[PDB]
């Protein structure tokens, strides 16, 4: 940076703190992860300068021209990198794509069907403190109390009980394959859309280690950071025949003018994920995800679903007899970051949580392996068995600062 | 740029190829800014790596100890700017702050009244193609068809008649102060919330040039892009009373996570804003237009309302037997950037338009003083004089040349 530390001393200081933090702690929110400089150059960019409301060739305001270059880039890759027949790459956010297709097939008080949020569910999937939630009316899904996998029979049921307009499949802490094709056929029984939101597992659907839900749903949103590294934002793929009316539904729908910088950060970071490296990348993320769950399973933890197919897992700390929220503040004491995560069949509060959810997405992109895998689960185990000592969090801390250099 | 050029030459190509069209041409889109480096280079932050969804010291994740700072220093910028109580800098757009504030205290099907959109209200102040038309029963007051001053009798009889729970003031196409007394004294005559969305005219209201509408209002909406010359995004701003609400509204109502790098932007914006020379950009922004509208009319040209107290203007198209769409066109031919803009009372639809808008917070953040206002509009007037004559369109283009460099 050169003119923000002479313009603005207060949130350059600020930044930097920021940005040493980042490097210091070992980063195991699933959610997040570290873009290249070129994402981050293209969102700093002047194209935060132009209004460019409407679409490529069809603004309501000129010059646009070349901004157009930048949104038919980023949707052209996208299609590319999802086999999808038409991207809309201007929502703000997973929750104003979410909210956009809602906006399309839904009237006030429809009733959706998604996943329960204390099974894995997402905030904008029915929580009745979201617009979701007080828009619609949501029924919700669960996983089976032993195996914590989506019970698509209970799927099914629900389904057919409630008939609901619309289907939702996916999840904020579902460490198993989602079953797009059973999700279809249950929406086909009951003569509903289906809505996949891929947000989390996108990087891998792109890398073809999770199964494509673009064949199978309606629609799917997703955001664009997460697992596919990409700026803050959302995105939303469908076939042709819906095409015109999603479009309408971001604007003039829900939205105004978009970021055209963040859209150039999506076309970037959808340049980088189409290339054979971020294949590789991805790989090693769940290669990553799977030896940490049995690096910790090693520790004597016991993890949700027993394991992992993707880049997250869920510790159920009851035996330990912790709570999430012990657990999220004794790592945090030693430069590890986790969230408490409330766990299916969940007898604590989702404030308290009897779990903790960790990703291996960031620490992946940062270089992290195997070996640093087995590393990073014992130090977990170091803390968590070790609440009360200070010489164990004093070693954890000191391990950690090892990991991060 | 450094790894951009090298990692993505097609979105770089398309990114320069703005970055030269924005030096080149003359931006008189009333919407259109120049932001600073420093903003620029706070957007282009290793902020987009961090998850922050809550509020500043009440997150839902840790490690926002710097983040926290950040919003913190954006929220109390924005209040000794507006003289505020309490300020939200999470909404992602203008849309989205006004999305959540009826959210906040609107339920589905509720009357609201606004600004007729074809007298200069804005597409989410009741569009029936936007969520605020679908949602809610939106009638609209309009303004005198001879002065093209908002009737705040109008606002009166249509508050008496229809009862709205809110009231909403403020435009995109109003080149008059609003009087935001009136329009509190109307909502207490009729027992409603008074909500200013301020986005045009807040850079001016922060320089103390257009009345402030934080006293009368209880919730004040905003971009912070336009004439506060920050990025591109929303603002809300409320009394104590409202502020839970309010932050209740945006999480988890209407969003998920914010996007610090963009806030930190804001505070950037806010900085520059609270500065002395940020008081006299304003008085130029508004000497130039109330200068280019002078000279406007001395072409010969009609100017809704007959001219401005603010940053922007409406030409009146009708006498010189023109189209906005047709003016747009030939403007664009000169590299002169406006856009069609209905009138009030216009005979033609929103798409064709008997006006265009034209405001000068663009080049005056370029430096563009009295003279060079007087030479827009005497270029404008050879081009609308002179539409089927190339030569005169070569002239213009040869003239704006000469005004870019």
């Amino acid at each position: 940076m050169k003119y923000l530390p002479q313009q603005d001393p207060q949130v350059f200081a600020a930044i930097e703190q920021e940005r040493k933090r980042q490097h210091a702690k070992i980063e195991l929110i699933a959610s997040e992860n570290f873009v290249s400089r070129a994402v981050m150059e293209a969102q700093g960019s002047v194209l935060t300068n132009k209004y460019a409301q409407g679409y490529p060739g069809r603004r309501y305001y000129g010059g646009c021209e070349y901004v157009d270059i930048v949104e038919e880039l980023a949707r052209e890759r996208a299609k590319q990198l999802f086999g999808a027949e038409h991207a809309n790459v201007q929502p703000h956010s997973g929750a104003q794509a979410n909210m956009a297709v809602y906006f399309t097939v839904l009237e006030h008080g429809d009733t959706v069907l998604g996943m329960n949020l204390s099974h894995g569910g997402h905030l904008t999937h029915g929580s009745p403190v979201n617009f979701s939630g007080v828009q619609y009316n949501f029924v919700a899904y669960g996983v089976d109390p032993e195996t914590h996998v989506i019970d698509y029979d209970d799927v099914r049921e629900k389904a057919r009980l409630h008939r609901p307009k619309l289907i939702v499949a996916a999840a904020s802490a579902y460490p198993r394959i989602i079953d797009f094709a059973k999700f279809r056929e249950i929406a086909d029984e009951v003569g509903a859309y289906l809505m996949v939101d891929m947000a989390h597992i996108a990087g891998l659907v792109a890398a073809g280690l999770h199964p494509n839900p673009v064949p199978y749903a309606h629609f799917v949103t997703t955001t664009t950071h997460k697992t596919l590294r990409g700026p803050r934002g959302g995105m939303i793929l469908c076939q042709e025949q819906f095409a015109k009316q999603i479009d309408k539904a971001i604007f003039p729908g829900i939205q105004g003018g978009p970021l055209m910088h963040v859209i150039a950060a999506k076309a970037v970071a959808f340049g980088e994920a189409l290339q054979d490296d971020f294949k590789a990348y991805a790989k090693r993320v769940v290669d990553n995800a799977k030896r940490l769950a049995s690096a910790l399973q090693n520790e004597g933890f016991t993890l949700v679903s027993g394991g992992t197919d993707n880049h997250l897992l869920l510790v159920d700390l009851r035996p330990q007899q912790l709570t999430g929220k012990t657990a999220e503040k004794v790592l945090d004491e030693v430069g590890i970051t986790v969230n408490k995560n409330t766990i299916p069949y969940d007898p604590e509060s989702p404030f308290v949580t009897s779990g903790i959810r960790i990703g291996t997405a960031a620490v992946t992109t940062r270089g992290f392996g195997l070996e640093e895998m087995d590393e990073i689960a014992a130090i977990i185990g170091l803390v968590l068995k070790n609440v009360g000592s200070e010489q164990a969090l004093e070693e954890a801390r000191q391990r950690v600062a090892a990991l991060t250099d």
